[PDB]
């Protein structure tokens, strides 16, 4: 299972203003609704944590293809 | 140097005391966040929210500060 | 892990590609910078802002994913 | 003592205040940055972004530059 | 980690001849916004060498700094 104990919640208050690259992404999350603003965290294959709108439509396919996987 | 990278943002803290002889490192989360919060780091790697407005936890953050 | 830390932003960009062979890292700057940019890592620990729009940057940048 | 690194800049300062005796030192950021921000650097070597225009960011300054 | 309001390090001339490169401990590229482009080499001495970035000697001495 996932263990969530006092732990601290990933939460974005500035997105990417840049389309990554599909094929950069290697996974994707999204903030905790407790979060002030929403938010979708990129995965690149470099590991790294990426912001990014989800009102956007571009977010929104890449965790399409992410999911329906 | 990292960018557009998520926040930690504690919205729950330990209610317990914590041994500091656990304790390893400090943050205080952002003024961004809905509420404070101070993030201990243990020698083994994990990170705890603790609650500022406690005064255990001051008393690590200056420890640890002052030092 | 950090919190209320300044922003790594670029106002200018090396005239001069680096060699990929220098390039340990790379690092894309915040969307709240005034100015685009990337933050190429160098092996002797060079930090150097190179323009995106430049091809050998958007290379570099592909390679260091693809790997 | 420059070359084309990036720059530190603040996007965000820090809520409440740091108690004095954490701090280390201190550097303004660039005014190619969109916003103003002065860096307090913690006796942990953390970097923390304060408001120049906040009454104990300013007197904080001003300790350190007359010691 | 980064750079504040401050004097940014131009060379405005280069070197004639070459340093030896066991006095080099390490090097320093200068601005992009500086007129000419240069390479600041620090000696072990601790002084600062403005290079000219397309003679072949200084390539080679930034190329043997950074793959160390
Ligand atoms: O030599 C080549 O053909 C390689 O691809 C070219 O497109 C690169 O030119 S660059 O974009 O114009 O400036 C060359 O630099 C490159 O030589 C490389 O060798 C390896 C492998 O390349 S990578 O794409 O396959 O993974 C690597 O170390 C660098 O990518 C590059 N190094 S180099 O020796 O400095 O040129
Ligand atoms: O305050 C520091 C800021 O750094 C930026 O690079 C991030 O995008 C913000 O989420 C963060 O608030
Ligand atoms: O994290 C576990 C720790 O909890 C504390 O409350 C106890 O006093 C310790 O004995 C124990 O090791
Ligand atoms: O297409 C979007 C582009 O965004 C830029 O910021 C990146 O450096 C490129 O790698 C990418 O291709
Ligand atoms: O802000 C005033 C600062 O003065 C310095 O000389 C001291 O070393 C710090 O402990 C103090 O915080
Ligand atoms: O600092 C001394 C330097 O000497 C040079 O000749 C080497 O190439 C470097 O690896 C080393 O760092
Ligand atoms: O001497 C060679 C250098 O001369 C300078 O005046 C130019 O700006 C550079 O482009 C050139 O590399
Ligand atoms: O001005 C003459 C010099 O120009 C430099 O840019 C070249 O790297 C040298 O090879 C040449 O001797
Ligand atoms: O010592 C290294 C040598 O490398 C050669 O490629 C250069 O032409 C010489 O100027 C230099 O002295
Ligand atoms: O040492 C200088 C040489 O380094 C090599 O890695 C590349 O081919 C160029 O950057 C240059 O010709
Ligand atoms: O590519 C990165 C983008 O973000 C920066 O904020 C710039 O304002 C924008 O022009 C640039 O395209
Ligand atoms: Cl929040
Ligand atoms: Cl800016």
């Amino acid at each position: 299972a996932s263990l969530a104990a006092d732990t601290p919640t990933a939460c974005c208050f500035s997105y990417t203003s840049r389309q990554i690259p599909q094929n950069f992404i290697a996974d994707y999350f999204e903030t905790s609704s407790q979060c002030s603003k929403p938010g979708v965290i990129f995965l690149t294959k470099r590991s790294r944590q990426v912001c990014a709108d989800p009102s956007e439509e571009w977010v929104q396919k890449y965790v399409s293809d992410l999911e329906l996987s």
